[PDB]
C-alpha cells in the first residue's frame, strides 16, 4: 500500500487534519440553533469521553489492519456490513457537501467586484422587502420589521434569492429545475475533484498545504474584527451564558455528537482509510490528543466569532440575536460576508475567505471520496486497477444525485440529508463499531495490537471508554434520537410528514446494512449453527481455530476482560 | 451454455413466442389512437420489410455467436456499447411492464366476486359523475354527457380511481405516495419473477405451456362475443376504413415500428439471448416466418375484437367511437372487463382472462429479465456464478424504480416511459445494429454463417433488406421521430415541457451509450489511429490480421458486396 509523505506526516501537519468544512460551516449554525454556550458543554463532554476514544480506536484499527472502511472488519466478518454503512454515509455526505463548495464557488464569482452584491439592496434578486441598515434615511420598511429569522437582510436576500433562488419554490415538493449557475459551479467542483483523486492517494500537495495556515489566519482576522464591532459584546455575553434548560433537552446532545463525528471524521470511514496508508510506528495517541485539542479550540473560537458577528448584526438591524439570522446550513454565508464588508478592502478579504472555504470544502470532500474508493477497492480488487473509471463513475453518480440540492428548493433536500443521512445512522454505525471492537473482538487484543504498533498499552481510561463509556453513551444518544425525534423544520418552512418518512427511510437504508449483512454471512456459510457463528465471530486468519473448537468469544473470560 | 428443452423447441411451440403483453395490451390502444385500419398498412409494411428481416438477423446472430445482448458484438467491438443500450432499454421496459402485471393482479383480486366492481356505479371510488348504461331510468347525468374520452363509465371509474387512484393527483408533479394495494401487487409480482429466474434459464414449464393455448382461446371467445353485440358492426366498419390522411402523418409509422419491435422483441436483447441457448441446426428462417405470420394474424384479430367492443360500448353509451374510451395504456382494462360482464358467467371468464394476461405479462417480463441477466453475465463472468444475488439485486432495483408507476399519478410516468424509454432510442439501437451487421461486419460473412448453421444462404431479398431497405427505413423513422416530435399528452392531461425534456433525456441515456463506448474503446486501445480503428472494426478472433495489415473494412469490395 501507499504511504503518506513526510510533508503531511509532520508533527505540525496535524493542524491541517484538525480543520474541516464542518468546523467552519456546520459548527456555527449548530451552536446558534442550540442557543450557544449550552452547546459547548455537551460538545466537550462527547469529545473527551466519546469522540477522542473512538478517534484513537479507528486510527489504531486502520493502522493495524491496513484495510479500507469495510474490509477492516476482517477480524469479525459479521460487522463488515457496518463498514459499507459508513461508506454509504460518506457518500450521502458528498451528495450535499459538494453542493456547498459550489455555493462558495459562486461567491467567488461574486467576489471579483468593487461593490459586493450582499452589501446593499437594489439588485434584480432583491425583493421589495429588502431593508439595508445604511438606508434608514429612506425607511422603506425600517431596520426592524419582524423577528422570526429576518431573511430581509441584503446578505440573506443574495443567498436565498440570488444564489439558491428559494423564492421560486414553496417546498420540497416543487423544487423545480436546477439553476444553471449552480449547475456549472458543481460541474467545476466535480471536475476539480476527479483530477484530485484519479491517480490515487496524494501524499502531499498545495491543497493540504494552504488548508493549514489560511483557515487559522481567516479565523484570527474575523475574531480581531468582531471584538471591535458595535453590539459584538452582546453576542459574546449570549455565547458565554449556559442555559441549563437546553441541557435538559435531548436535541443538544444529538447535535453535539453529530458535530463531533463530522469534525473528527468518525463514522464515515475516513479515519480508517487514512490510517491504512500510515507507518507502523505512527503514534495515533499523540495525533488523537492534538486533533481533539485543536478541534476544540477551533470550535470555541469559531463560535465566539460567530456570536460576535451575530451581535454586531443585531445591533445594526435593531433585532434580537435569536431572530437576527437563520438557523440553517446557510448561516455562515450571511454572517461572514457582512463581516467582511465592514473591513477595509472588502474585496480582497472576501476573495481570500472564499478561496479558503472552497479549499477546505475540496479537501473535506476529497478525503471522503478517497475513503469510499479505498474501502470499495479493498473490497473489490478490480477497482485497484480501474481506479480511473471507478472514480469517474463515483463522481458522476454524486453529481447526478446532488443535482437535487442545486435546485430552487434544494436547500430543503440538503437539510434533510444533513439531518437524516448522517444523523442517527452514523450514531448506530459507530455504536456497532465500538461493540464489534471492544466486545466481539475484545479490548485485550486491541491493546496488544496498540502495544506492538506504538510500544505501549492504552491506560485504564481508554479501555473503559472503548468498552463501557462510549458504547453506553452512543446507545443513549441513539435512544434519545429515536424516541424523542423532533419533526424537521427549516427557518420558517415546515417539512411535511412524508419528508420525515423519506429521511427516516434514507437513514434506515444505511442502518439495516448491518443486519442484512449478518443474514448474508449466515446463509453463505456452510455448516451447522455452531460453525456458522464461529466463522462469523472469528478473524479470517484464525478460522482454523473453528476446526479445533477453540473460540475465545464462546468463553466468559473474553466478555469479562475489561 | 444451456439448451432449450424439446417441449419449447417444438414446431407448434412458436405460438407461445408469437404472443406478448404488447399484442394484447399495447397493440389495441396503439391502433385505436391512430384511428384503426390506417395503422395496419404501416404495421404490415414494417413487419414484412423491417420487422421480419431484423428478427431473422438477430436470431442468426444470437445462434452463431452464443453470446448475450452486448457480447454478441464480439465481431465488432465499436458496437458493444449498443448492446448495453438495448439492455438498458429492456430494463426501462420492466420499470413499467411489471406495474402492468400488478394491475391485472389487482383485477384478479377483483374477479372473485359475484358482482364485478366495474359493472355498475355505487361504490366508494365511484364519483358522482358515474353514469351506468343500465341506470338510464334514473338519469343522474345521462348516458351521454360529453365526448372527449368519456372517463365516466363504471369500468373507467374503477380503473382510474379504484385501481390507480388518479383522482388524488393533478399531474406528474404531484403523484404523491404509492398505493399500498399496488405495492403488495408489485411485491407479489417481483417475488414470482425472482423465483422464476434465480435458477437460470427455464427450458420448459407451465408458464410457457399455458401461454400458448389460453391467449388464443380468450381472443376467440372475445371475437365470438363481439361479433354478436349491438353496435359492434359500427366498430368493424371503423376498423376496415383506412384514412389515408393518417398515413400522411408520421406518428402512425413510428407507432407501427415501435409495436413491431415490442411484439417481435427486436431492440431489447431478448432475441439474441434466446438464440444463444438454441441448437446449431435450428432453422431461424422458418421460426421468423411463423412468428411474423402468427403475430400479424393475432394483431389483426385483436384489433378487430377491440373495435367490436368499442362499437358495442359506443352503442350502449350513445357516444362516438373516437370518444367512447381512452387512448392510454389502460384501454384494455376498460374494454375487456365490460365485454366479459356481458357474457354469461362473467366471474369465470373474468378470472380466466386475468389469469391469462397475468401469465402473458409474467412470461414477457421473465424473458426481458433473462435477456438482461444473460447479457450482463456474458459481459461479467462473476454474474454467471452469483446469478442468485444478481437477480435479487436486479429485481430489487426494478421494484424501487417502478414504485413511481404505482403512485397516484403513476400512469403519467408509465406513459412517459412507454413513449420515450422505448421510442426513438430502440429505433436508433436497431439502426446501429443493422449498420454494424450489414456494413461493418458485412452481409457476406453473415450469409456464410447462416449457410454453415442452417445449410442455406439467404436470398437476395433478405440481404437487400438487411443492408439497404431496413437501415434506410430505420433512419427515416428516426428522422421523422426527431424532427416531427409531438408533445406527449394523456387522454386530457397535457404533459409540461419539462416532462418532455426528462423523457428525451431518458431516451438519450440509452442513445449516447453507442458514442460513449466508441470513445472508451478508442482510448483504451494502445496504438496509432490505424491500429485503434482496426482493433475497433475487426472481430476479436481476427485481431492478428491487424498485425498483418489485412483489414477487410479498409477495402472498397467490403462496402460494395451487396
Ligand atoms: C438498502 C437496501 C439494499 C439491499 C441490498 C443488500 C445486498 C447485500 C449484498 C451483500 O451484502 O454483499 C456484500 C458485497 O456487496 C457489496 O458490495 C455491497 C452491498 C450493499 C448494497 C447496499 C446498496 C444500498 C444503496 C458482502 O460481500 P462479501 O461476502 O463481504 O465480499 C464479497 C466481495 O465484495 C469481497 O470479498
Ligand atoms: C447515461 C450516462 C452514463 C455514462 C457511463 C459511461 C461509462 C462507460 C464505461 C464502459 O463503457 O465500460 C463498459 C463496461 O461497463 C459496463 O458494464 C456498462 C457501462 C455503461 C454505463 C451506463 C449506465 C447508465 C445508467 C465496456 O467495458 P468492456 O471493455 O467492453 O468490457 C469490460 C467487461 O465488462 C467485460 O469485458
Ligand atoms: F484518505 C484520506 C485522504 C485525505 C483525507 C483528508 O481529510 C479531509 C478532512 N476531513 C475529511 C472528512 N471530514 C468529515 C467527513 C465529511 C465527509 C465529506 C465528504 C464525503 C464524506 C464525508 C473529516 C476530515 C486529509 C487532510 C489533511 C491531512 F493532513 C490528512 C488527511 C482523509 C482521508
Ligand atoms: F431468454 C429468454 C427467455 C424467455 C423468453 C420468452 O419470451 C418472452 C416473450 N417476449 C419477451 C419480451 N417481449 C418484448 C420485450 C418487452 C420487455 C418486457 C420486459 C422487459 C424487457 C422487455 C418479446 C417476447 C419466451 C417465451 C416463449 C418461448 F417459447 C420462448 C421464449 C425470451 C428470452
Ligand atoms: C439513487 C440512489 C443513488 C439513492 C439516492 C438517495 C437519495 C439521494 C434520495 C433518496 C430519497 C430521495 C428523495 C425522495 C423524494 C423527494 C421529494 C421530491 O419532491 C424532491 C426530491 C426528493 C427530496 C428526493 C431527493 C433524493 C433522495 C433523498
Ligand atoms: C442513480 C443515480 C446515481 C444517477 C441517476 C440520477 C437521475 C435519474 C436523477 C438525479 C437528479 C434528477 C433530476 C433532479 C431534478 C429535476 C428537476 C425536475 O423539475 C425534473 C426532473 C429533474 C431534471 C431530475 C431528473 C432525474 C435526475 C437527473
Ligand atoms: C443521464 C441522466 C440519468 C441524468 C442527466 C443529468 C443531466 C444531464 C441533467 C439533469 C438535470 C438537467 C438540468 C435541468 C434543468 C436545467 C435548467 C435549464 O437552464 C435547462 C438546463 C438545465 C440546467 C439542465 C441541464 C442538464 C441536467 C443537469
Ligand atoms: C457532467 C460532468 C461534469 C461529469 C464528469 C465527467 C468527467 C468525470 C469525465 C468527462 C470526460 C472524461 C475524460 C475523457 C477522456 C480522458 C482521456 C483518457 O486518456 C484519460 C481519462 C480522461 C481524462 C477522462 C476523465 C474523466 C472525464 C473528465
Ligand atoms: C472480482 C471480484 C473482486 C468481484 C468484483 C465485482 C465488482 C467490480 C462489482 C461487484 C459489486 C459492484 C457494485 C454493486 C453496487 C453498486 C451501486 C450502484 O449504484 C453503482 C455500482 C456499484 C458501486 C457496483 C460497482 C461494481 C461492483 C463493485
Ligand atoms: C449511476 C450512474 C452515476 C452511473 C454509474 C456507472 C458506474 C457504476 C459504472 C460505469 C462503468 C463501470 C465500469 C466499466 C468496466 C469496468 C471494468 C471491469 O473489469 C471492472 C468494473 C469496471 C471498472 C466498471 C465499474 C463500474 C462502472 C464505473
Ligand atoms: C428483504 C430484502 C429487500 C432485503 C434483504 C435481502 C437479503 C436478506 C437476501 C436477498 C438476497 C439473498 C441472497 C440470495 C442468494 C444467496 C446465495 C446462497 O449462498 C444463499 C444465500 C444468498 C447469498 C442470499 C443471502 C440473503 C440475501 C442477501
Ligand atoms: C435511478 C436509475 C436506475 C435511473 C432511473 C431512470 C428513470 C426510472 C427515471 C429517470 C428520470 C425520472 C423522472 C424524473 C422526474 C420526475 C418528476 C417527478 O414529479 C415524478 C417522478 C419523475 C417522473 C421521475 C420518474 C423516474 C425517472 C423516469
Ligand atoms: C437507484 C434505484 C435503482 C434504487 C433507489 C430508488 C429510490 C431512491 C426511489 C425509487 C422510488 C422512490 C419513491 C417514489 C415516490 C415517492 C412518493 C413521494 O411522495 C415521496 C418519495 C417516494 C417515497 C420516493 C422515495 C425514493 C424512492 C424509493
Ligand atoms: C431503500 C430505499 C432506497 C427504497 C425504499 C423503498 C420502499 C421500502 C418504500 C419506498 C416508498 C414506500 C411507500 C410510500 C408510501 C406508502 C403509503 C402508505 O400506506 C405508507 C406505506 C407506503 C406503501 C410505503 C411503503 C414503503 C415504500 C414502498
Ligand atoms: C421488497 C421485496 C419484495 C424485494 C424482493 C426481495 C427478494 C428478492 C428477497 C427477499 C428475501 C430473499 C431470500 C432470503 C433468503 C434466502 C435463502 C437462501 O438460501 C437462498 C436465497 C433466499 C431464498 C433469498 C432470495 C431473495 C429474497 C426472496
Ligand atoms: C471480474 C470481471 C468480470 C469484472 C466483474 C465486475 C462486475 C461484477 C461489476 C463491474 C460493472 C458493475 C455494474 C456497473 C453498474 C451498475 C449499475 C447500477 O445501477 C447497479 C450495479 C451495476 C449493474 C454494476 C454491477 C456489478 C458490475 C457488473
Ligand atoms: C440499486 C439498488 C436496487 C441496489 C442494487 C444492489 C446490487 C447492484 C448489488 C447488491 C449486492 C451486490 C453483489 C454483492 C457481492 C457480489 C459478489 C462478487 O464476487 C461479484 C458481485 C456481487 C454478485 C455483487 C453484484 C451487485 C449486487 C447484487
Ligand atoms: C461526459 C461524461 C459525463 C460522459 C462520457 C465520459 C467518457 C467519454 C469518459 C469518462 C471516463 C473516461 C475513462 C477514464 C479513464 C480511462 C482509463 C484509460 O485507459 C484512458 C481511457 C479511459 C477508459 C477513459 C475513457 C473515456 C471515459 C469513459
Amino acid at each position: 500500500r501507499e504511504t503518506w509523505g513526510k510533508k503531511i506526516d509532520f508533527l505540525l501537519s496535524v493542524v491541517g487534519f484538525a480543520v474541516d468544512l464542518a468546523n467552519v460551516w456546520r459548527f456555527p449554525y449548530l451552536c446558534y440553533k442550540n442557543g450557544g454556550g449550552a452547546f459547548l458543554i455537551p460538545y466537550t463532554l462527547f469529545l473527551i469521553i466519546a469522540g477522542m476514544p473512538l478517534f484513537y480506536m479507528e486510527l489504531a484499527l486502520g493502522q493495524y489492519n491496513r484495510e479500507g472502511a469495510a474490509t477492516v472488519w476482517k477480524i469479525c466478518p459479521f460487522f463488515k456490513g457496518v463498514g459499507y454503512a459508513v461508506i454509504l454515509i460518506a457518500l450521502y455526505v458528498g451528495f450535499y457537501y459538494n453542493v456547498i463548495i459550489a455555493w462558495s464557488l459562486y461567491y467567488l464569482f461574486s467576489s471579483f467586484t468593487l461593490n459586493l452584491p450582499w452589501t446593499d439592496c437594489g439588485h434584480t434578486w432583491n425583493s421589495p422587502n429588502c431593508t439595508d441598515p445604511k438606508l434608514l434615511n429612506g425607511s422603506v420598511l425600517g431596520n426592524h420589521t419582524k423577528y422570526s429569522k429576518y431573511k430581509f437582510t441584503p446578505a440573506a436576500e443574495f443567498y436565498e434569492r440570488g444564489v439558491l433562488h428559494l423564492h421560486e419554490s414553496s417546498g420540497i415538493h416543487d423544487i423545480g429545475l436546477p439553476q444553471w449557475q449552480l449547475l456549472l459551479c458543481l460541474m467545476v467542483v466535480v471536475i476539480v475533484l476527479y483530477f484530485s483523486l484519479w491517480k490515487g492517494v496524494k501524499t502531499s500537495g498545495k491543497v493540504v498545504w494552504i488548508t493549514a495556515t489560511l483557515p487559522y489566519f481567516v479565523l484570527f482576522v474575523l475574531l480581531v474584527h468582531g471584538v471591535t464591532l458595535p453590539g459584538a459584546s452582546n453576542g459574546i455575553n449570549a455565547y458565554l451564558h449556559i442555559d441549563f434548560y437546553r441541557l435538559k433537552e435531548a436535541t443538544v446532545w444529538i447535535d453535539a455528537a453529530t458535530q463531533i463525528f463530522f469534525s473528527l471524521g468518525a463514522g464515515f470511514g475516513v479515519l480508517i482509510a487514512f490510517a491504512s496508508y500510515n507507518k507502523f510506528d505512527n503514534n495515533c495517541y499523540r495525533d488523537a490528543l492534538l486533533t481533539s485539542s485543536i478541534n476544540c479550540i477551533t470550535s470555541f473560537v469559531s463560535g465566539f466569532a460567530i456570536f460576535s458577528i451575530l451581535g454586531y448584526m443585531a445591533h445594526e438591524h435593531k433585532v434580537n440575536i435569536e431572530d437576527v439570522a437563520t438557523e440553517g446550513a446557510g448561516l455562515v454565508f450571511i454572517l461572514y460576508p457582512e463581516a467582511i464588508s465592514t473591513l477595509s478592502g472588502s474585496t480582497f478579504w472576501a476573495v481570500v475567505f472564499f478561496v479558503m472555504l472552497l479549499a477546505l470544502g475540496l479537501d473535506s470532500s476529497m478525503g471522503g471520496m478517497e475513503a469510499v474508493i479505498t474501502g470499495l477497492a479493498d473490497d473489490f480488487q478490480v477497482l485497484k486497477r480501474h481506479r480511473k473509471l471507478f472514480t469517474f463513475g463515483v463522481t458522476f453518480s454524486t453529481f447526478l444525485l446532488a443535482l437535487f440540492c442545486i435546485t430552487k428548493g434544494g436547500i430543503y433536500v440538503l437539510t434533510l440529508l444533513d439531518t437524516f443521512a448522517a444523523g442517527t445512522s452514523i450514531l448506530f454505525a459507530v455504536l456497532m463499531e465500538a461493540i464489534g471492537v471492544s466486545w466481539f473482538y475484545g479490548v485485550d487484543r486491541f491493546s496488544n495490537d496498540i502495544q506492538q504498533m506504538m510500544g505501549f498499552r492504552p491506560g485504564l481510561y481508554w479501555r473503559l471508554c472503548w468498552k463501557f463509556v462510549s458504547p453506553a453513551f452512543l446507545l443513549f444518544v441513539v435512544v434519545v434520537s429515536i424516541i424523542n425525534f423532533k419533526p424537521l423544520t427549516y427557518d420558517d418552512y415546515i417539512f411535511p410528514p412524508w419528508a420525515n418518512w423519506v429521511g427516516w427511510g434514507i437513514a434506515l437504508s444505511s442502518m439495516v446494512l448491518v443486519p442484512i449483512y449478518v443474514i448474508y454471512k449466515f446463509l453463505s456459510t456452510q455448516g451447522s449453527l455452531w460453525e456458522r457463528l464461529a466463522y462469523g465471530i472469528t478473524p479470517e486468519n484464525e478460522h482454523h481455530l473453528v476446526a479445533q473448537r477453540d473460540i475465545r468469544q464462546f468463553q466468559l473470560q473474553h466478555w469479562l476482560a475489561i
